[PDB]
């Protein structure tokens, strides 16, 4: 990075690219003080700042590699910048600053991607994105009835920026990435043509920069910095993970699914710990051991399924319910986050109370890894699980390490990911055991082998349906999470919103061209269509699993590529077509590796799909063999069973693709 | 008021009452800079500030009655304070400031009222109130389906703080009032226990203070400062103003209403200019002269009704539609507000586009007063009218006086009020012509003789129904508007929300204990029940008009009191019961003068009403004659016809009140 003087002040650049521009009249930094409200209701945050001071740091004193910044000439310095390689280090000289604003130079036509896993907008330009892990919202669009009803009944509607996995990292179309090293609340403000504004409710230790001649190279460098995932385990390629939460009846339903020719890698029973009925629906009993009442011979059933080549997966989250036998064990060992009066802090998760296992206490972290992940899950015979939640830390609780909950809230998913990874490592099962997370922050990449898109509504809505999965895959992919998947058919059934046959089949069509096909009965299983309950849906499902298994050699090559280069399995078109401006904001299509293009149908009643075909080569339609020229919009027939999928005519895997026809 | 120095800085007090407290660690003033967005859609504003600087003025140099304020010691001074009498004068020393924050000292249990005409919250403590005249919203509550559908279809839902009539004036339970002399956007922030914060998108010329031993005396002093209204004209006391927009059929409907025994002071036909029927509702043709197609005999019908003791009222607003014959007259004379390129600025009202008559051009203001108010209305025989709108000035339009639309937006209702008042004065009809306004700002009090509560939903909802009228009366009353009323049965019918018989009758019951009973067919007349269309509603309406006419001598005494002392007809209980803390936040009951207490039923299906009865005396239930002791909660039967109304047993008007029981029976 190059410091350079100008007429009125200075610039900081990486290569040809000016990043920071300071002058008294156009300052780069503003500093001040706020009093926030962050009220939590069931993982939804009502956040409002009261800004008491915001003051431009107009005056810069340069002393070599250090810049000292003050409000005005003669006034006491408030902030120090140090250029240290690819990083701007920041030191608060005024202890009272808890609000910092930083402007980075922007061009009018610049795109910015990342922000963690964004569900609504892939290109974030033109909008503001707070970065605070939470419930992402049901509906997530104030103009829909579902969002309105979620807001009225539970403050649960959310909005376009809410995510289980925020990250204060962006990739710019100017070919640099920026990372802020903080766990504090922060906002990316992309509303202004001439600058991006970062708000941080802290002075971060540093801001780190990555540059390169291609987007691919910057993503490689980001994945190396956050850490890469192991290759997918070989057993995943055997077919779909069937999600059932029907107790002993799960096994009879698995048999019916297999009898239709379905390729099955795994049975995933999140109710392995038993059910809890609430007004939300069929929830789980949060006590992390096999429930002999619900699954009386589970250890034997796991060994029986293993002899048929089918793994078994469960469910765990980092909270313990008050009415479970593990709660008093953990409370006696002092493993819970505490309230102001030193008592176990109880959080309302929705008509039941749970303690938060305090992962800042190393003994609590070690216990959860060894006793629950190790003994109760891996030694019991689980090959994997949903590793759920991580986003419910309220800011009014006290943690063993003495760090404010305001700073630990965003750190929680990364701590939770590490507990899972340590338990896996302790059994030598890294790269074989498959846990998947919906929550995240900086560093989850190093610990979690597979992200899932959390809870979608059971619909085709713009802001909470099928299409939001693709946005989540593309964003989280640029942040160095190579492997993304979703619940086939979505999760959230509320206010009479229920699945259709068409929704399940369209969702299956996308999932077959992702790393993992997994189903989910959802929050209200008996109110919603399941893959086994309609002959047409089941036959469609079986066929798509056969297509997934036939594509295994191609997916295995993409997983190898992800381990060697960091590039995600689901790629935005601009990553391989930099000179084509039409590819830069596309968020409902992805490149499945370099060689396939996928354009999922995300609306009810569509028989056709229009998409931009990139490049100067030919693309082959997977189902017909018909060739199409790159560099134009095209329309193809997409009846049920035949998603808009194309491969490069020059693909080394052409013989494999020709077979899936 | 006096400066007093302390260890670290200074205080400003009126008597025993600290108002401003400054120290470097706890400053009173913050200054900076913002870039606002204020996008208008049919009078609804989407407002968002981008605050670029907010900087505490930590350093004060005190020099007699004057203080100079800077960010820090040694830095260039930014603001000057001078105490001149009851006022703090402010001078910007830095030309770049367009944002000023001022903290005034508060106690944890302090109440604050005013803010103009507030429709949701009378006691504003605990919440923030932006002060920008607009459409007040349909539903005005983000948890209702009406608000949701209004937001989705037209960004039209609004919220608790939206009002046709904001005013940067408050009365404190600490017995002072504060007035900010500005027309800029401002916010009253009452969210903090220890201070009130005022935000202003300008440096105001001054902040004025009023202090007294009683709330009544502070209201008197505020009314003297803004200006008082004439007494109600004698003809109002003859009964209800019947609102009809049914053309020639209006007269046959008036006859059926009169045949039921209804006491009628006036026929109000807003469609006197013609009905613009759309798929969306029954709007008016915005060209301000009698329409010979709609009312072919209007001049003769006015003289016929006058011989029967019935006045005629119309409708006017300060905009002209492009397809009307007055538009070209005004365009040719240069009487319209202009866009950036100097062309006539057209504003979208929904189904039609209109020009804004530029009242900052004196010739345009004089033309409107002489040609429209004078010739087309008063000389045509109108005794009064709805003087509508005033809140739709967009901030991207250019005005003849060269003042930014950002400062003229809030001033518009007061300029519009003045045009109406000048036209009335030009015919010597001040105190006789009755025009009524929904929009307002500082000074509307001096010009407008009667406020109306604007458009309510046709419902009992908390944030847009019958109960919001009472909140509007109490707030606007403390601001020196002595006379308030509402459309009987509300206005806004959208999304299948339609009137019930019960809604009309409950609304009528309240209106009979207000200065003016007036009906309105609303935006969708044929979808909604009207007072003449149900035998039970009509009979109930006739009886309440007889009650109103019998109460005239009492209302006349309250109007005399309003002209002499400034006190509003509809008073908050705390104004006459200062030592009773239960009276301070009550906003669904009012004192109708000192001697009557009114507790309207504002919910469907209620047969009973509970209220706090104040004082150490006895109250008489109007309908039964049964006495009730002051100083406790009471529950009375409130069947249709018998609102919870009480009078003081010791009232000099007891003989009049005793008589209402028998009209009643
Ligand atoms: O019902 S439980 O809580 O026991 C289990 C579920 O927990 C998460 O969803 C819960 C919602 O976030 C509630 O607001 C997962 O996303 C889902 O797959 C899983 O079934
Ligand atoms: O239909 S018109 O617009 O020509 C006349 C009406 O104008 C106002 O209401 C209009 C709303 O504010 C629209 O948003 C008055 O309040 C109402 O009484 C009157 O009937």
């Amino acid at each position: 990075m190059h410091f350079e003087t100008t007429k009125d002040g200075f610039t900081i650049a990486i290569g040809n690219r000016i990043i920071l521009s300071h002058s008294p009249d156009k300052p780069a930094f503003f500093a001040g003080f706020g009093e926030e409200r962050m009220d939590m209701y069931r993982g939804n945050f009502d956040i409002e700042d009261y800004v008491i001071e915001r003051t431009a740091l107009r005056h810069a004193e340069v002393s070599g590699d250090s810049v000292t910044l003050s409000s005005a000439p003669g006034q006491a310095p408030r902030l120090r910048l140090t250029l240290d390689g690819n990083a701007i280090r920041l030191t608060a000289l005024d202890e009272t600053i808890n609000r910092l604003w930083l402007r980075v130079v922007a061009e009018t036509d610049e795109h910015v991607w990342g922000g963690g896993e964004q569900m609504s907008y892939f290109d974030m330009r033109g909008r503001r994105f707070p970065l605070w892990t939470s419930e992402p919202g049901v509906g997530r669009d104030k103009t829909t009835e579902i969002t309105f009803k979620s807001d009225v009944s539970g403050k649960a509607g959310g909005d376009y920026y809410n995510t289980n996995y925020p990250q204060p990292t962006w990739l710019s179309s100017r070919k640099y990435a920026l990372h802020v090293e903080t766990s504090a609340y922060s906002v990316f403000d992309f509303r202004n043509g001439d600058f991006h504004e970062i708000e941080i409710w802290a002075v971060p230790e540093k801001i780190e920069f990555f540059a390169g001649d291609s987007f691919a190279d910057i993503v490689s460098a980001l994945s190396l910095h956050f850490g890469r995932q192991p290759e997918l385990p070989d057993w995943v390629y055997n077919g779909a993970i069937i999600g059932l939460k029907d107790g002993v009846n799960s096994f009879a339903r698995l048999e019916k699914i297999r009898a239709a020719g379905t390729k099955v890698s795994g049975l995933w029973c999140e109710d392995w710990v038993g059910l809890r009925q609430t007004s939300f629906g069929a929830r789980l009993f949060w006590d992390w051991q096999a429930n002999d009442t619900r699954y009386p011979h589970l250890r034997q059933k796991i060994a029986e399924l293993a002899d048929q080549g089918i793994r078994f997966l469960g469910y765990v989250n980092p909270y313990l319910c008050v009415d479970g036998p593990l709660f008093p064990v953990a409370e006696s060992a002092g493993y819970f986050a505490t309230d102001v009066d030193g008592k176990t802090a109880l959080v309302d998760f929705g008509e039941f109370d749970c303690g938060v296992v305090d992962f800042t206490n190393p003994a609590a972290a070690d216990w959860f890894a060894a006793a629950i992940i190790g003994k109760n899950m891996l030694d019991f015979g689980l090959s994997g699980w949903m590793a759920d939640f991580g986003e419910y830390l309220p800011i009014d609780i006290k943690l063993s390490n003495g760090v404010d909950a305001k700073l630990m809230h965003n750190a929680w998913p990364t701590l939770w990911a590490e507990v899972n990874a340590k338990g896996v490592e302790s059994r030598g099962k890294t790269g074989e055991a498959l846990f998947f997370m919906r929550a995240g922050f900086t560093g989850v990449q190093a610990h979690c082998p597979l992200i899932w898109g959390g809870n979608q509504s059971v619909d085709f809505s713009r802001h909470d349906g099928l299409v939001t999965v693709i946005c989540g895959a593309l964003s989280s992919g640029l942040m160095g999470n190579a492997y993304h998947h979703s619940d086939i058919g979505g999760y959230t059934s509320l206010f009479g919103n229920v699945r259709t046959a068409e929704l399940i089949m369209r969702w299956t069509e996308m999932a077959a061209f992702t790393p993992v096909m997994r189903t989910h009965e959802g929050n209200r299983p008996r109110d919603n269509l399941q893959i086994d309950q309609d002959e047409t849906v089941l036959a469609h499902f079986a066929r798509m699993t056969a297509i997934y298994v036939a594509l295994a050699p191609y997916l295995k090559s993409l997983s190898a590529e992800a381990a060697k280069t960091g590039l995600p399995v689901q790629r935005p078109l601009f990553l391989h077509y930099e000179n084509e401006p039409q590819t830069y904001a596309v968020q409902d299509c992805y490149l499945y590796g370099a060689d396939m293009l996928v354009a999922p149908v995300w609306k009810a009643g569509e028989t056709q799909r229009s998409l931009y075909l990139p490049g100067h080569g030919e693309w082959v339609h997977l189902w017909s063999g018909k060739r199409h020229a790159g560099g134009r919009d095209i329309t193809v027939e997409t009846p049920l069973g035949e998603p808009a999928v194309f491969y490069r005519a020059d693909s080394s895997h052409h013989r494999l693709f020709e077979q899936l026809r």
